[PDB]
């Protein structure tokens, strides 16, 4: 399909790849040279891609506009940001907002203080569900079918502290469901603890609000600050 | 063509329209029912759209991700946002970031205090180039061909203060170029003044940084704050 070829072209761009030649796009998308050059030209023609004065193609401003305007991602981030900014003022590490997408964590927003701890979460970037405080919080509220899919895959260690045993994960998830937060000491990187709380709309967890902070930092203060922020978000969501 | 039909479907969504029926999409996109369902179903299949439990379709999280990942609009917003938050802390009204796109203003970012003045600028939304502080500041640096296009087209008044006389506009643009700022009292709404300054990169104005504040607030102090923020953004643009 033309739409399938267009999506494969979009998929060649990534969090640290802004500009490509049609030949490189063809190679990354496993598309024949002629097909890659034709599809790229059509995408440039409608403004989904733009061609710079360097002759390389980039994701187009028209694509950005059509994808964000009125979107669930933009509306939630908009409601969330003032509350995320207050957490950032208080904790001065990282505040981020995430959803589940195809059994991975996708980040809608990330606020970072200068010389905060190392953080691998990227806006419009992904991390594993089982290893991420955000992922474990959201997976705790997913159906048994979603939990089974995720729990039945080989589960790599991401950081030193990553829990990979399916039944140990079920115990974590039950505790997180009960407690209304996940602390994840060194589950992504040795130096970092992720802490995540749920964001609810009409009694459904739609997102996770998280902090990333040095491993040795107190957990309880951050948990409380995120809960307060999450309450603010749910209030503001209910009337938006 | 299928790519053309897909773009027309994306175009039926907007800043104020999040969820539609395939029937409503078919009406707005000029597609007969069968074609509207087929294109929407295929876009739902590749995750470009999502179909809710209410049976309504929405812009997809996968589309948001593929459009924003490593995008020019994300990179510039990322560099700008900390400086924009400092301005927002000081002025406590609205701070926003805009570019020119097809001779209209397109907003990349907007920060708002909950008790701020009425503001009609939306992220991934547009305002007229002649009527917004952001548009006038960007059009002052657009070069002669774009300038004459805008000065020769229909120029309606938007708010009470909108300057519509083409020669009075020519003067404003020449003054804006020299002064390095635009104050636009009631050009969009009676209650509000837009104030915009340029963001340069490689000696080219690529964006406008703007505040929207009550008509009665003093302009000079907001100009100074935006100039400082703009220098900060430019330094971090040179360093990246």
């Amino acid at each position: 399909s033309m739409l399938a070829r267009v999506v494969r072209v979009l998929e060649t761009f990534n969090v640290d790849r802004t500009a490509q030649t049609a030949s490189d796009i063809g190679r990354r998308a496993a598309l024949p040279s002629s097909t890659a050059h034709r599809v790229v030209d059509e995408m440039v023609l409608v403004g989904i891609l733009e061609r710079g004065i360097d002759g390389k193609v980039r994701l187009g401003m028209r694509l950005w506009e059509l994808a964000l305007r009125g979107s669930m991602a933009l509306r939630l981030r908009q409601v969330a940001l003032p509350h995320m900014e207050r957490v950032q003022q208080r904790v001065r590490e990282h505040t981020q907002l995430a959803v589940l997408e195809h059994n991975e964590v996708l980040f809608l927003e990330r606020l970072s203080h200068h010389e905060a701890v190392s953080n691998l979460a990227r806006v419009a970037g992904r991390l594993p569900v089982h290893a991420s405080s955000s992922g474990l919080m959201l997976l705790a509220h997913a159906g048994p079918e979603v939990r089974e899919e995720v729990l039945s895959k080989p589960l790599p260690r991401v950081g030193p502290g990553t829990v990979t045993d399916p039944e140990a994960l079920r115990r974590l998830l039950a505790n997180a469901y009960r407690a209304g937060y996940v602390a994840a000491p060194g589950y992504i990187e040795a130096v970092a603890t992720g802490i995540a709380v749920p964001i609810r709309s009409e009694g459904v967890v739609i997102a996770a609000l998280s902090a990333v902070q040095p491993l040795q930092n107190a957990v309880e203060p951050t948990v409380e600050i995120l809960r307060e922020a999450a309450v603010g978000i749910e209030t503001d969501l209910r009337a938006s």
